[PDB]
Order: C-alpha cells, then sequence, then structure tokens
C-alpha cells in the first residue's frame, strides 16, 4: 500500500467491538466514532489502514523512574504505530514528544455520579468524605488533579492518590460500573464526552453534574517527523469545517439514545 | 534582543483602549484578554515586543482576483508582523498560508437578539423574512455562510449576499449596535466568545439564542518558517493547563459583569 498502522483502544462509542465481531475481519470487527473518523481521514488523504488496538489498553503516560512511555503514545513514540485515532488529549507533555491535529472534538474533565447521589460539584466532593471519587490511570485526568494548584483540586489529589482501597481504574469501563455498583458511594472524574454518551445508556443510572473542570481537545497523533502530519491536519480541519465531526458526534452520542 | 511585532485587532474585550489611553504611549494604551496573553506568552518565550493594531482592521480574508491576503492574516503573510495574538479562528484556508497554536479558546457561531425578539434558532431566522440578520465582513463567519452545503445555512447565505442595504458590518460593535437600535427586527451572527461579552454589558438589551452551529477555536498565529511556532504552541498548552486562561476568561467577560 503501504498499509499504514492506525493505533487506537477499545472505549465506547469511540471504538467498539460490532455484534458477532467474531464473524469479521480485520477493520470489519469494529464500529463507532474513531471508527468513522479513520474512514474519513483515510479517503481524504489517500491511504490503506489497519487499526491495531493498543496491547496495555493504556492512553498514555511517562514512567517516572525509566520515563518509558506507555499506551498509544508509547506506540507512536516507539515506531509501532503511525497515527492514533482515538480519543487521545492534546497535552503538553505529549506535545514534546508526538504531534497532534487541531481539535476533532472539544471537551472537559466532569464528574459523574449515580443517580440521587448528593453531590453537584467538585467542591461538594472535596468537603466530604462518604463518597470515594477516583479516575482512570494512565491518562490526561489523572495527571490534572496530580498537577493542580487549584485548592479543591488539590485537596481532591491529595485524597485519591493515598485512598484505600485504591480509587483509580484500569479501564473507563471499570469506573462507570464502580459507579453503577456502589449505591451513590462512588462517583468518577472521566471527560464530558464519555460522560455524556454513557447517560443516554440504559440502564439510565447515572448522570453528568456541575460545570467542566477544564477546556481542551482530542487530536489525532502521528510521530514526530511523519510526512501524513500536515495531511491529517488539514483533513480534520475539512472535516470540521464541512459539518462531518458534528454529524458523527449525533450519531453515536445522540440519534439513539435510550434516556430521553 | 529584537522588538517582536504583535499584530491584533480592537475587539472588546479582547484588546481595547484604556480609559483616557491618550496619556499612555506603545503598549500601555491597551487592555483586555488578549493584551494580558500577549504578555504572558511573551514571558514564558522571553521576547519583548510591541502591538500593532492591524492597519485595515480586519481578521484576514483571501481575494479572488487579485489573489491578496487582507488583515491580521496578511500581516503575517506579508511579512510584517511576526505573531497574531487574538480572535483569530483556525480554519483550513487560513492554516494553508499560516501556522497556528492549539486553541486558547473554544467557541461557535451564534445568534444575538435584541431581547424579546421571537427567535430561537437558525431555523428561525431562515423560514421568514420580517426579521433582518447579518454578520461581519472579511471574516470567517461570513466563510461559514458562503461555503456551507447544510440547508439552513445555504437559505441564509442566500438572504444575506443579496440583502440591501448590506447586512454585512465593518465591526462587531457596527453589528451589534444595529441590533440594539433595529426593535428587534435586525439579529447578528457573531462568535459565541463575543456574543456572550456583550450579554453582560450594559444596557443588557442584548442576548445570546439557540446553541452554537459549529465548533471550532482561536489560535495564536505565526507566519510559516517562524522560530516562534513551537514556543508559541508549549506556552498556549502551559497557560492552559495551569488555570491561566481560565482566570482570564472570567476576568474580562463574567467577574464584573453588569447584567445579573
Ligand atoms: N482522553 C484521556 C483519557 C481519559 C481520561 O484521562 O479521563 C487521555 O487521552 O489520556
Ligand atoms: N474570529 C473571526 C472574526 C469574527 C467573525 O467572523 O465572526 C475570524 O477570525 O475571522
Amino acid at each position: 500500500g503501504r498499509t499504514v498502522v492506525v493505533t487506537t483502544i477499545m472505549e465506547s462509542p469511540y471504538v467498539m467491538y460490532k455484534k458477532n465481531h467474531e464473524m469479521f475481519e480485520g477493520n470489519d470487527k469494529y464500529e463507532g466514532y474513531c471508527v468513522d473518523l479513520a474512514s474519513e481521514i483515510a479517503k481524504h488523504i489517500g491511504i490503506k489502514y489497519k487499526i491495531a488496538i493498543v496491547p496495555d489498553g493504556k492512553y498514555g503516560a511517562r514512567d517516572a523512574d525509566t520515563k518509558i512511555w506507555n499506551g498509544m503514545v508509547g506506540e507512536l513514540v516507539y515506531g509501532k504505530a503511525e497515527i492514533a485515532i482515538a480519543p487521545l488529549t492534546i497535552t503538553l507533555v505529549r506535545e514534546e514528544v508526538i504531534d497532534f491535529s487541531k481539535p476533532f472534538m472539544s471537551l472537559g474533565i466532569s464528574i459523574m455520579i449515580k443517580k440521587g447521589t448528593p453531590i453537584e460539584s467538585a467542591e461538594d466532593l472535596a468537603k466530604q468524605t462518604e463518597i470515594a471519587y477516583g479516575t482512570l490511570d494512565s491518562g490526561s485526568t489523572k495527571e490534572f488533579f496530580r498537577r493542580s494548584k487549584i485548592a479543591v483540586y488539590e485537596k481532591m489529589w491529595t485524597y485519591m492518590r493515598s485512598a484505600e482501597p485504591s480509587v483509580f481504574t484500569r479501564t473507563t469501563a471499570e469506573g462507570v460500573a464502580r459507579v453503577r455498583k456502589s449505591k451513590g458511594k462512588f462517583a468518577f472524574l472521566l471527560e464530558s464526552t464519555m460522560n455524556e454518551y454513557i447517560e443516554q445508556r440504559k440502564p439510565c443510572d447515572t448522570m453528568k453534574v456541575g460545570g467542566n473542570l477544564d477546556s481542551k481537545g482530542y487530536g489525532v497523533a502521528t510521530p514526530k517527523g511523519s510526512s501524513l502530519r500536515t495531511p491529517v491536519n488539514l483533513a480534520v480541519l475539512k472535516l470540521s469545517e464541512a459539518g462531518v465531526l458534528d454529524k458523527l458526534k449525533n450519531k453515536w452520542w445522540y440519534d439513539k439514545g435510550e434516556c430521553g
């Protein structure tokens, strides 16, 4: 082709297995927002591609000891993949080692509760101890709390980093399941995009509360020096300006929403 | 050691004259969100700078016949400024001729009405002729309507492009004044950021209605090949992650809002 290796992550509704995925081959085993975005970008830039789910299941963080990058970021840094098409947050530490397109989606950190939990804000979580709260490992939300100098978020970090049993989860699905099973005694910090999707799905027992804690974006990532950098950036901007990104968000979040 | 020329535009609350500006020299004549942002970026990247208000008062568009770029985009393209620090929208046609940082603000096109105007959406505007509407000349909003292939926006463009008297204004302030004087018979299409600011200012007679028409961002722009490109991008990401951009938006929009 060449057949370009695209790293991504299993995260609803971005990349999901189709019903009866075991009868399909290759790229056709998957569906979701990023599966459609990959198809659109590949058409615009004129590449053949193969979806490769990140082996360790992580977004990407650098180890304090070894300074080795894991997740999708690592797949790009170490030359295993040529492009990451996923809900991968544009951050300073990642921009130092990979390139990102302009954002294809705008978002912020948010709070997920089980319906009826007496929490409306981050300040509400920080000033109490009955309701535990946590976030995803190896991603931008955990780094946000680790680095914040805003007093409320500092207090939240000081609690989460030492909480027993652990409040951190290896996947978003694990955090959502923990909210649903914990009878109102666990809240989960996650991006507004994920939170809004889950709120639209049965059993319709969770909701997003309060405003977003920050304002940022997801971008399509390429390794430094890639000839795909500019074609990818221009493709994302063309798709944005043609309304395709809005159409795809509606397709995967709202058009078949299940919770009224 | 050089004093870097920064192009910007008079647009509230991004760049405004201080009270009694005439008794100040150079950069000290101005205040606003972008004045503060310029100071922050200059400190991070270690440059001296001089604010130069764009002589033609335009954001930037390309002439179809002469192929010449005007506005702030032109100042960068033709080597008259080294940075643009302004509410300059990241678009495909601009990305082809200049570079942009990752976004420092997220926004979309929105509708401004005189309070009481029976309009809640773009669809409402397009299906009637009793209320006129327009937008700024030489910017991204006008280009949005010109280029749209979505039915409602096509209808709106077809009306606006032939309307007489002209519904395109030279400045945002002109458009706002036209809304305020027209007894509900003129509405204005402008970015949500500028709409939200005006709604917080006396005489508190305008408001934003409906959702935004699109989702995009403002970036700090540099000419292609600039040694400032990476320093600027990293500074914006640092200011974002540190919460400084949020503090600046609150300072200039909400902290002293006048309309409840
Ligand atoms: N989008 C995040 C993952 C989710 C999260 O950290 O909440 C990242 O790129 O790391
Ligand atoms: N931010 C716009 C100007 C305002 C508008 O077009 O509404 C631009 O960069 O062109």
